[PDB]
């Protein structure tokens, strides 16, 4: 009935598929000027694995980087499905020059790079103060009306910018949240091996009502209504969803997800590096 226009919803982060954690390390701290907020270690892929989440601030208040680590995996091929992250930092644009991190200047004053893996990264050259500097997550689309009814009719993001002529629109579920931008691609999304999952909470209480909703619209849901523990820490509870382009989303119950989701005053003691 009504999931569609709750107001309390959040962008959490984005999750990648690392495989050179030094590398990573070296992109993510010294480039980017990231910090380690926490990290933890698990004891399609079977074995031991790590996640470490990564940004410019606590997860309450801050959009970050997932890093996912599983244990003999070197390399993820990357499809075209995932188009980017920005944000902006001029500190994060002087740090690639004097590491001789790659950038290259695609648009006036942003300047494009990748993290290992190959994942883009855009820096606005400019600094916003007190504010986090990531802006948004790019996804490519193959129908970009068939995305806009998903995101925005069923899990009720609002409309930030809609170009018809560029098949580009900039969505969110609050003007001080991280952005959600859908690119209408031709060829076809391939997601290939190194897809990631962007996240979301909600309180928990509306969980199986975007269940309902998923099914009655004829949606896919990839993982219904389950408890994810973390060592340590707090229990909490997912819906796996994904979009009519197959890209992944975490629905997590907010109140259990901001217990789990504590930052770490050691967390620089956890880059791998250190």
């Amino acid at each position: 009935l009504y999931f569609q226009s709750m107001a309390a919803r959040r962008a959490l982060h984005f999750v990648f598929k690392v495989g050179n954690r030094f590398q990573t390390a070296r992109f993510y701290r010294d480039v980017l000027g990231m910090k380690v907020l926490r990290h933890e270690e698990f004891e399609p892929y079977d074995g031991k694995w790590s996640k470490t989440m990564v940004g410019f601030g606590p997860e309450d208040d801050h959009f970050v980087a997932e890093l996912t680590y599983n244990y003999g995996v070197g390399d993820y091929k990357l499809g075209n499905d995932f188009m980017g992250i920005t944000l902006a930092s001029s500190q994060a644009v002087s740090n690639a020059r004097k590491l001789e991190w790659p950038l290259t200047e695609v648009a006036e004053g942003v300047f494009e790079t990748e993290a290992p893996g190959g994942y883009k990264f855009y820096l606005q050259n400019r600094s916003l103060p007190q504010s986090d500097p990531v802006l948004k997550v790019t996804l490519a689309v193959s129908d970009l009306q068939k995305s806009l009814n998903y995101w925005c009719n069923l899990l009720g993001m609002k409309i930030y910018e809609n170009d018809e002529e560029k098949q580009r629109a900039l969505l969110g579920y609050a003007d001080n949240q991280c952005k959600l931008e859908l690119q209408g691609v031709k060829g076809g999304v391939d997601h290939a091996a190194a897809f990631g999952r962007i996240a979301f909470s909600c309180p928990q209480k509306e969980l199986p009502d975007l269940e309902d909703l998923m099914k009655r619209e004829n949606q896919k849901i990839l993982t219904p209504l389950v408890s994810l523990d973390t060592p340590g820490k707090a229990t909490v509870q997912v819906v796996i969803l994904a979009d009519p382009d197959g890209h992944e989303i975490c629905f997590v119950g907010d109140e259990a997800f901001r217990e789990l989701s504590k930052m770490d005053p050691e967390g620089s003691n956890c880059w791998i590096d250190s």
